[PDB]
Formats: structure tokens, C-alpha cells, sequence
């Protein structure tokens, strides 16, 4: 099923996210759901929160070369906890909750995550560039942080001025 993506300004998009502890059916569906409702508006990230679901998982799914997203390469991630970060880059992001803005922030440039997948199984991943970024927006999202949070003062006031 497609659902409703939480737009700014939104308080929704402010909650800090729950653990999730039942790995069941019902989790499925809503990662399913999830899935659905990213790929129809075209996007390449989605946290729960975005769709008013108040838990710490979220969904990447990457284009491969051809600009295509292939639903085997979709990375669900569950609980995840920072163990590295490492650097500093500028990227321009966008997010399905703030449609229509592109800026760009400053993030780590490599990062390395626990977390645990659909079936509750823990991983560790580490990532660069354009993952690490879309890992690190994600995340925030369950802490209640929006990209257009970090703007420095020139940017903001541009993203008002956008709005
Ligand atoms: O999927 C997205 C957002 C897509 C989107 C779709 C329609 C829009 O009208 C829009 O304005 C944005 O963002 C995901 C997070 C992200 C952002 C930047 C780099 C890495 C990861
Ligand atoms: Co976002």
C-alpha cells in the first residue's frame, strides 16, 4: 500500500524514534509499504517517521548505472548505532519530507553502522560518499532532524526564502 509522506513543517517529523524489538510480520508489511511508497515519489531514502510510523528503521535504495533501482540492492536498516565516523565532505541533498529544496551539508565522509535487518540478524557496514551521506540523513530523521537543520546561516535563509 502507498502512504502518506509527512511533509515540513510538520511537528510529526520532530519525534525521536523507538527501538523496534518484534521482528514479525507486521514490521514486514510496514518495510514493504515503505518500499512502495519511496519508489512511487521517486525517492532513494525513507525513516519511518516519514510516513508517521515513529520507529528507528529506514529504508536506501541506491540507482545502480543505468539510473535504475533494483529492489535486491535495498538496504533495510533496523536500530542502527554509529561505531565510526571519519571526515568531512559537502553533499546537496534533498528529502521526500522537504520536496522542491536542495542544499547542500556538511557530513562525515565515511561512516561505519550496527544495526539489524528484517529478520533481526545484527550487521556492521561501512560507507562512503553517496551511502554514507543517505545514511546519515536517515538516521537523523530518527532522531528528529531534518537536513535543512544544519544549513549554515547563508542557506537557511535562502531555504526561507524558497518557501
Ligand atoms: O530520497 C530522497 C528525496 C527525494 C525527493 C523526491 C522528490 C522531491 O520533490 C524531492 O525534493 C526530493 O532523499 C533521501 C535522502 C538523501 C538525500 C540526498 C542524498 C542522499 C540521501
Ligand atoms: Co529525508
Amino acid at each position: 500500500a502507498l502512504l502518506e509522506i509527512i511533509h515540513y513543517p510538520s511537528k510529526i517529523l520532530r519525534t525521536i524514534s523507538k527501538e523496534v524489538v518484534s521482528f514479525d510480520a507486521k514490521l514486514h508489511q510496514q518495510l514493504d509499504d515503505m518500499y512502495e511508497t519511496m519508489i512511487a515519489s521517486e525517492g532513494i531514502g525513507l525513516a519511518a517517521i516519514q510516513v508517521g510510523l515513529p520507529l528507528r528503521m529506514l529504508i536506501i535504495n541506491l540507482p545502480q548505472e543505468d539510473g535504475v533501482q533494483h529492489k535486491e540492492d535495498c538496504l533495510e536498516i533496523i536500530n542502527p548505532k554509529f561505531i565510526e565516523t571519519g571526515g568531512s565532505m559537502m553533499y546537496k541533498e534533498g528529502c521526500l519530507s522537504v520536496p522542491g529544496f536542495y542544499e547542500e551539508v556538511e557530513r562525515f565522509e565515511k561512516v561505519k553502522i550496527e544495526y539489524q535487518n528484517r529478520f533481526a540478524e545484527v550487521k556492521v557496514l561501512e560507507a562512503s560518499e553517496l551511502l554514507a551521506v543517505a545514511i546519515q540523513h536517515e538516521i537523523d530523521h530518527l532522531n528528529g532532524v531534518l537536513f535543512v537543520d544544519k544549513l549554515s546561516i547563508l542557506k537557511r535563509k535562502k531555504f526561507e526564502k524558497e518557501l
